[PDB]
């Protein structure tokens, strides 16, 4: 049934283009004059509230999908998957920065032009900022990692505030713990699988504990079905406030096509030869047929720029449509969702290189290296925080001692390459589910 | 056995006389001077602790008991359920506010008396408060439903403070979102009725989870029975602590008794004519056997001044002595409890109505509807918030620009016709039941 | 099979062993000026985990096994094994705050020594407090039993701050209540003690839900398995940590001899002398064969200065290896954990002594007993909140009208005496749960 199958596909995708052309539409006509803010705010609400009913799922669906798919598995198996699994994430992060070494040093976005001002950026707020150091952010991660306590990290995880308590002499800056808003689902993710090894490993006293996790998820994917119904008027109703809330008709495309063509190339490499590659390569499948299969949630990716929004999804797509097990895109997916960050390691490095190009700074082996296992590792670094959309940059420059001084930049257009970030995210999880459930299946 | 079976409303009524009386009494002998503040605490602290052992179970018990109704009846018959009770909740917010208004404008509480002074009750403070917008209000209302995330929406409430952050020129203040205390019951409720509405479209699968629910709701019922058989000591000096708080001779009853008759008087004609009328003419059954049959909660409801805490008693009164059907009351009376405010949608106008008749404004019959329409809005628009006991009256008045100048006039008298208000409410919210639990019969 | 079953104790002794030396090497070496504030923090931080993973676990654990073994036994059963258990833990702290006078009467800490200067330690920053009166804290514990909100009670307990309210005249601090951090263990001890009695009154319908807790803390048991394997690192570091972040050559030890000999010999006495002879009088077995199958718990208490983080590895430890039943394990232990406070109710009466027997204070009979019942009370008083490791002792000063202005002394050295006391704490809840178990075998 073509007509029916393909319908949701059709909506969201005439849901994006009917997105841009009613926000350039009224930007063109007068924008946020014609507007103004309190219609500004009842514009992009849709696009808030399709937001507010996806993150409010993440939380039942990825512990009840990681209690009831890590118990489906013998932990040595479970620990194989896994194991594979990181390998599979951590080489293809790390090629996606590479990838983008390749494209900057080609394509040469940082050359002369108009994007060499950056006083209007910067003016002087880019070199004030909390300035977090590489070590703290790692404590934070592994704190983050085995929280404090599980209530709390359903909706706060741990940040390290800096204070100045070296009264006595050389005033230097001291951490101090303090817990903020931002869910910890990287602390739940480990619980969860903890907790199903841990009922796997009892057998009659869990079957009852396993039997209610699934049908909590079962009614959490029945919930995801009428959001997936919803979603493309509020990816609609996003894409266009987003798009009003900045003009659009080329300048900021004018002062960095360069650098944002890279970045768009740089995704569409990585989603449509590599990963399809690989996916060639082990599984011997059609990838272009799969990436058909969950086109629904790599536009919602683009329409949210939130990986862990479209999650649920993702998990709904793929375990229906495609011939994926259960209980392997219930493990994996969720923890592609937190860990494997394709397109951040992606941009946070061609950034890098953008900034280093403009100053003419050498970059020559042993830096390349070093963007590159820090873009690896800050891939799960920016995982924990959602307010660090680009802000795990400056904590690279830091370790590597780069100008900052025009980081802000790019947080004028931030907006447009985490939208494309967030599809290869995604679209990476789901290979890395059809090529792990294969392997299983052999 | 009448001498067991009437002992709580004998305790309870008993209760609320002896608070009263012993609460006058203190006053008279010296009140303050006799107590201290210390000691103040320590008189009213049972009744805080009552609202604490309430406040604890009515997150379980509205959460499981929507779970355990609303996949007790398939989902037309639900949805028919659902669009007939909230008919009925809307008709009656609306008669009560088009109630309020016929006596306020006959009985004449702002004709010119001590009430025309506002300065001490004012004094400046009434015009510095947040101002918050009708859209702001509503959007905030649409936000509270959808939560964000769950686990805060148990403890936290979506509410919209406003920044200055328009220091480019023409200074105007803007949104900012921030979650506050408050539980986010509406949330929590559309979010369990969505989740049994899943758990019946599931089967064999969702036995078990159902099973889970109505177990953990029995026993939370086994709790009110306990924090029934307390809840009149917690009633008499919760009673008696606040009429020491003020001193009640007789003085604000001079100044506005004229206000209070009236809302008063509505609140009985209301609640002894009109919905007793609707239950004979449909069910042609004993309202007034009905009303005896829940005493207690009702004068739970005019100790606490919290439609929320008195929920739980209330639920079950109404399954244990009067003959409704266990799902009809789990799926009712917690909706009621936050979308049926018949008493704060007659006071809400009558207030309106008094502010505009001091000072001889008109109100021909526009004005009317749209008090009307906005207080039938705010009966709702007031639930989310707990703090906003009648802080939403503010915003009514921006929308249509009266004097707002003494609205701190009800501050000090707040606390009596809100009283009767939360009676007003659970008493339509259990008519409502019955009403509906007969249809369901037919 | 001794190697394998005593492999734990070897290690969590050597690990405190090393920990000590690790530590004292660091700090003769040179310590922080080889270190600096980051390794320092990096040094310390498995420590952190250690206890971040056992706060995660508590809230679980305590509220599944208190509504496991609350329903196990009948209602009649429950209520006079907790009113014997109550007793039993009134008594020992009562006996351990007497056996804190006696010794600090006799040894005599605080004769002429350089211990009287407290210039250095007070600069006047003691007297500066929030001083909290004992009414108040003692209705914020009662508020904290009884919460508002039971997943706020998961990571929030009730504080009651003081505000200037009284601007008409005669200023005066007035409270108001603010929810702050810190878990209300108390109140979800009591509310699923309560909830396991409503399901032990209940029948069929309650079994299910007894099932999914016991399950949920047999789980939380196997992780308390692989915390237990991980814990001899974490103190280690912990403790290293703690000595190398204040030199302990001897100065202190040296200003403070006396006091610390009474506090640990307090502990010694109460823990090897008194809770053992009452353990053979009334059970006729081993008391010190049963301490030494506790010892991994013991050490991991010194080495947290926290009875509630050691909890799970005591009730493991306790259910495993000593003979203790399943369900008075479940239920004893974490009430003692929140209850009784014998080294705490010990050092506090012996810190009052000590600095009332500076500048020469008479407490001849009525003083003493004062401070022995309120002693008896503040073990309970502080559970409720872990910020107050020795702040309760100025409420204590502020009801006997001693002076607080050399308060700030013990903080140089609260963190030696809490650890003694957090052992002997976890010890008498042990030797109790024993006790009682043997009562209700016979």
């Amino acid at each position: 049934r073509c007509l029916r199958a393909n319908l949701l596909v059709l909506l969201t995708v005439v849901a994006v283009v009917a997105g841009v052309a009613l926000g350039l539409g009224v930007s063109g006509a007068g924008g946020a004059l014609a507007l103004g803010p309190e219609r500004l705010s009842a514009f992009v609400f849709p696009g808030e509230l399709l937001l507010r009913l996806l993150r409010m799922i993440i939380l039942p669906l990825v512990v009840c999908s990681l209690i009831g798919g890590a118990a489906s598995l013998d932990p040595g198996a479970l620990g194989r998957l896994g194991a594979w699994a990181l390998l599979f994430f951590l080489v293809t992060t790390l090629l996606a920065s590479a990838l983008g070494v390749g494209l900057a040093l080609a394509l040469q976005p940082g050359a002369a032009s108009a994007a060499i001002n950056a006083s209007v950026g910067a003016a002087g707020s880019a070199e004030n900022a909390p300035s977090k150091e590489v070590l703290d952010s790692f404590l934070d991660l592994a704190r983050n990692i085995f929280p404090s306590n599980l209530v709390s990290a359903a909706f706060r995880s741990y940040s390290t505030t800096y204070e100045e308590r070296n009264i006595t002499g050389t005033r230097v800056k001291v951490p101090v713990g303090q817990e903020v808003e931002g869910m910890n689902i990287l602390g739940l993710v480990v619980f969860a699988i903890v907790f199903g090894v841990a009922l796997r490993k009892l057998g009659p006293e869990g079957e009852l504990l396993i039997r209610f996790f699934n049908s909590f998820n079962e009614a959490t994917m029945v919930l995801v079905s009428w959001i997936m119904w919803y979603a493309p008027v509020g990816i609609m109703f996003l894409v266009a406030g987003k798009i009003v809330e900045m003009e659009d008709v080329g300048l900021l495309f004018a002062r960095l096509g360069k650098y944002i063509l890279c970045c768009l190339l740089g995704h569409a490499i990585h989603g449509l030869l590599v990963l399809p590659l690989i996916y060639f390569l082990f599984t011997r499948k059609n990838p272009y047929r799969f990436l058909w299969g969950i086109v629904t949630p790599l536009a919602t990716a683009f329409g949210t720029s939130s990986s862990s929004a479209t999650l649920p999804l993702m998990m709904k797509c793929v375990e229906e449509n495609n011939g994926v097990a259960k209980h392997i895109s219930r493990f994996i997916l969720p923890i592609g969702a937190t860990v494997n960050m394709d397109g951040a390691a992606l941009f946070q490095c061609v950034a890098a290189v953008f900034i280093a190009q403009l100053s003419q700074q050498s970059l020559d082996f042993v830096k390349i290296i070093t963007i590159l296992v820090t873009a690896t590792a800050s891939s799960v670094g920016a995982a924990g925080i959602p307010a660090g959309g680009v802000l795990t940059l400056a904590i690279i420059l830091e370790a590597v001692n780069l100008p900052v001084d025009h980081i802000s930049l790019i947080l004028a257009v931030d907006w447009l390459v985490d939208r494309s970030c967030t599809v290869l995210n995604v679209e990476g999880d789901a290979l890395g589910a059809g090529l792990l459930q294969n392997y299983v299946d052999r």
